[PDB]
């Protein structure tokens, strides 16, 4: 199996999933001084108006909000993308200390957490088929930094008690993901992979420059989930992040100067 522990952590993943040592693995450190600004990139289009959330679940790796992706309700397009990408899931990578938690780093700096809004290319029929394509997924990464409480996240915060342990799930309809975005849509983009097994290199990464803020109380609560199942020794779901991987010969582009 796999996890974030000493014996099944990121350093062990390559034995079950050889692609862990591939050419386009994620996350990566974003060196703001070498990223290439590209004014040819069309603007990032986020259309979450009729988004329809379904459930929130603790799969032992993170909390996950699942959406109905049977139609073009909550979609992502524009930016470096060709076609339409449907939102299917949102989860969070969180640290144990405010100075760590994010998967992507900026000039080596790590944020307290990182939200990943996963979308898949509609020209592929469904998510399962999409992950098998180099351009099958588009994942929006949003950093979290301590500040004023974030209303959009309080919705999640308010339900955490119900999904404390691995396998627990709860109804999570009428959740508006628009509430998870910072003011600016400026971003960095590069070709990468899923950051948890199977680690398929099928995603176009779009990492927002502006982190959203969350209150200390909110962050504390997001660290109260468990990796373990109910009844087993309690293992706090903290530091469920994969460290930065070798960029190799990939170019990180910026949508802003
Ligand atoms: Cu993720």
């Amino acid at each position: 199996h796999w996890g974030y522990g000493k014996h099944n952590g990121p350093e062990h993943w390559h034995k079950d999933f050889p692609i862990a040592k591939g050419e386009r693995q994620s996350p990566v450190d974003i060196d703001t001084h070498t990223a290439k600004y590209d004014p040819s990139l069309k603007p990032l289009s986020v259309s979450y108006d009729q988004a329809t959330s379904l459930r929130i679940l603790n799969n032992g790796h993170a909390f996950n909000v699942e959406f109905d992706d049977s139609q073009d309700k909550a979609v992502l397009k524009g930016g470096p993308l060709d076609g339409t990408y449907r939102l299917i899931q949102i989860h969070m990578h969180v640290g144990s200390l405010d100075g760590q938690g994010s998967e992507h780093t900026v000039d080596k700096k790590k944020y307290a957490a990182e939200l990943h809004l996963v979308h898949w290319n509609t020209k592929y029929g469904d998510f399962g088929k999409a992950v098998q394509q180099p351009d099958g997924l588009a994942v929006l990464g949003i950093f979290l930094k301590v500040g004023s409480a974030k209303p959009g996240l309080q919705k999640v915060v308010d339900v955490l008690d119900s999904i404390k342990t691995k396998g627990k799930s709860a109804d999570f309809t009428n959740f508006d993901p628009r509430g998870l975005l910072p003011e600016s849509l400026d971003y960095w983009t590069y070709p990468g992979s899923l950051t948890t097994p199977p680690l398929l290199e099928c995603v176009t990464w779009i990492v927002l420059k502006e982190p959203i803020s969350v209150s200390s109380e909110q962050v504390l609560k997001f660290r109260k989930l468990n990796f373990n199942g109910e009844g087993e020794p309690e293992e706090l779901m903290v530091d469920n992040w994969r460290p930065a991987q070798p960029l190799k010969n990939r170019q990180i582009k910026a949508s802003f100067k």
